[PDB]
């Protein structure tokens, strides 16, 4: 069966013109699925039972699993998320004039920061579209779907789980046209933001492809130090990732003018004031707004977490050039907060087929 959640518009559409049906079947079917999380055919009153026929035979809505979850004190829920015999991460982050939902992108990543737990894992393979929009739809049900509660579940999704957006887009794509859909979730454009480290010319495709907004993480005001914190900057450097970021602003206006830069706070590696003053005259020429992120310690970590003070006064630093800067709270302190944590080791996999046999 073809799952429902791998298509966009179009191929919903095109998929339905296949089973001699109209378009705007295809519409309803989709707003059903995204807008009332709604994965049962029988459910869909206002289609006639022919095509609700055809769909249960042919098709299905199938949306990844939740195998854990965690809730936070302070409203944030994390979820494990089962996808094939893999794991990946899901978190769901709300207030009171705002939800965002982080999205991971591969199992796994290929490269090595090493201050991300997912680093160490390795890559593993990229998410299908179904596993990516999925990820949203899952939480949007079980928050409460927009049609089912009167409130929009989710008003702000981020590509910042586990895994680099840009090393798959043939299917993150596809998943943010779905979220920026009418029919999906009706996120406006500045309200889904991909984040990623910087893969150069694939960042050169993704504005070819959509404009959606852009976040890069950055996370060091130099090559010498990039080089060590985050390994692509030896592939592509800081100046090269600066200049593809403007080629991307220039056919997006998502971010309207101003890129998101990311800079993990590690003590004592990038968070000293000389880096502030360096990074200051680093961003001279690109406009942006800057989110200082407190790092979050994970077991085995070759780095500490900077302390508020001097992640503060790297900030008045900032502030002095006169750069739009803002530090970012930690979100579900109590529990799991570290990505790629809940979504663990790999090698529970075998345990994980065990464990289901006794079941
Ligand atoms: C997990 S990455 C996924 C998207 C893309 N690969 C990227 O790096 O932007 C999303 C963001 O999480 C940050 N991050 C990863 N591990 C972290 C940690 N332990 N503490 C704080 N931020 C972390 C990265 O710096 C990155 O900006
Ligand atoms: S921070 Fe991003 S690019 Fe770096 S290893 Fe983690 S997921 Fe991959």
């Amino acid at each position: 069966k073809i799952n429902l959640l791998d298509l966009n518009r179009q191929q919903m559409r095109e998929f339905f013109k296949d089973l001699g049906e109209k378009p705007f079947r295809a519409d309803q079917v989709m707003k059903w699925m995204y807008h009332y999380c709604c994965d049962n055919f029988d459910e869909m009153t206002d289609i006639n039972k022919v095509l609700r026929g055809k769909l249960k035979e042919v098709a299905e809505i199938r949306a990844p699993e939740v195998v854990e979850e965690q809730r936070s004190s302070d409203g944030t829920i994390k979820w494990a998320i089962a996808v094939g015999d893999q794991r990946v991460e899901t978190v769901y982050i709300p207030e009171d004039d705002r939800a965002t939902l982080c999205v991971s992108s591969q199992v796994g990543c290929a490269l090595e920061c090493k201050f991300c737990s997912t680093a160490q894992q390795g890559f593993n393979r990229n998410l299908r579209v179904s596993e990516i929009i999925g990820q949203v739809w899952r939480a949007a049900k079980i928050v409460g779907a927009a049609k089912v509660t009167g409130q929009r579940p989710i008003t702000n999704v981020v590509m910042m789980g586990m895994g680099e957006p840009l090393l798959n887009l043939n299917n993150v794509v596809p998943a943010m046209e779905i979220m920026l859909d009418d029919f999906g979730f009706g996120l406006s454009k500045r309200r889904v933001t991909l984040s990623t480290s910087g893969v150069v010319p694939a960042l050169d495709k993704l504005g070819d492809m959509i404009d959606v907004a852009l976040a890069i993480s950055l996370h060091a005001p130099n090559d010498e130090i990039r080089d060590e914190i985050v390994p692509i900057n030896k592939k592509y450097n800081i100046e090269t990732f600066l200049a593809a970021v403007r080629r991307y602003l220039e056919k997006s206006n998502a971010n309207q003018g101003r890129v998101t830069i990311e800079y993990v706070m590690l003590d004592h590696v990038n968070d000293g004031t000389e880096h502030a003053h360096q990074l200051a005259e680093l961003l001279k020429d690109t406009p942006c707004k800057i989110n200082l992120i407190p790092w979050n310690p994970f077991p085995g970590a070759p780095y500490g977490r900077s302390s508020n003070s001097r992640i503060d006064r790297f900030s008045k630093v900032l502030m002095s050039y006169g750069f739009t800067t803002i530090v970012r709270k930690t979100r579900g302190d109590d529990i799991d907060a570290a990505c790629g944590q809940l979504a663990g080791d790999v090698i529970d996999r075998t345990k994980r087929t065990l464990r289901k046999r006794m079941q």
